[PDB]
């Protein structure tokens, strides 16, 4: 499913990222943006031979298993597919122990490069909340 941006913010309000560890909305739409263009079913290799799945790129080295990446610790402990479907309370949980891994958001290299320091409020502009 490809979700429309406030579409996705109301998805992951309702699941409870809404300053998650202080993240605020518009930062998780900010990241899902450049993750996934707001697609539940993007998948992406990753250099070190992993690959990043769903809407927030949630990777399989260690946080969903696929079947396919030597050291997969699966601590989400999903079928890496599980995360491409048109809900996403797989992704959204997934991701909520992502964030508390001690990084914060700069867990996504995405978030770090093209999100962070920037007005991400905007990414929530118009938004029925
Ligand atoms: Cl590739
Ligand atoms: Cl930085």
């Amino acid at each position: 499913k490809v979700f429309g941006r406030c579409e996705l913010a109301a998805a992951m309000k309702r699941h409870g990222l809404d300053n998650y560890r202080g993240y605020s909305l518009g930062n998780w739409v900010c990241a899902a943006k450049f993750e996934s263009n707001f697609n539940t079913q993007a998948t992406n290799r990753n250099t070190d031979g992993s690959t990043d799945y769903g809407i927030l790129q949630i990777n399989s080295r260690w946080w969903c298993n696929d079947g396919r990446t030597p050291g997969s610790r699966n601590l989400c402990n999903i079928p890496c597919s599980a995360l491409l479907s048109s809900d996403i309370t797989a992704s959204v949980n997934c991701a909520k122990k992502i964030v508390s891994d001690g990084n914060g958001m700069n867990a996504w290299v995405a978030w770090r490069n093209r999100c962070k320091g920037t007005d991400v409020q905007a990414w929530i502009r118009g938004c029925r909340l």
